[PDB]
């Protein structure tokens, strides 16, 4: 049989809490940005595996991420560093990658998506 993983953990009342212009930037413009683009869907919530009948995608990917769960975090303030937002979206592309295989239709989507993560983080405030 297969039972889906618990989602991430997104919020702890145990971790300090800080307000930066990175994290306000990643939750506010970037998160917001690939939240509307075309390509979104597949990425907006846990893969659910059990769902779409696939028992392999948590026997492969051992780190899962999305950007619901991302969501969750900046908004929760369970972030400290930045880079803990830009590492939890390249985990995302990358399971993506790990997942498929080259030139898929979805590993396009995730491509074009990333893109535009770059895009977005090259203008990270100081
Ligand atoms: C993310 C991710 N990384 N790999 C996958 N996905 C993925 C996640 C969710 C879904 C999906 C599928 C149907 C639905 N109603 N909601 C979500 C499809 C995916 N995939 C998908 C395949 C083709 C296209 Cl065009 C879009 C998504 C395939 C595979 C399970």
């Amino acid at each position: 049989g297969s039972t889906n993983p618990p989602p991430p953990e997104t919020s702890n009342p145990n971790k300090p809490k800080r307000q930066t212009n990175q994290l306000q930037y990643l939750l506010r413009v970037v998160l917001k940005t690939l939240w509307k683009h075309q390509f979104a869907w597949p990425f907006q919530q846990p893969v659910d595996a059990v769902k779409l009948n696939l028992p392999d995608y948590y026997k492969i990917i051992k780190t899962p991420m999305d950007m619901g769960t991302i969501k969750k975090r900046l908004e929760n303030n369970y972030y400290w560093n930045a880079q803990e937002c830009i590492q939890d979206f390249n985990t995302m592309f990358t399971n993506c990658y790990i997942y498929n295989k080259p030139g898929d239709d979805i590993v396009l989507m995730a491509e074009a998506l990333e893109k535009l993560f770059l895009q977005k983080i090259n203008e990270l405030p100081t």
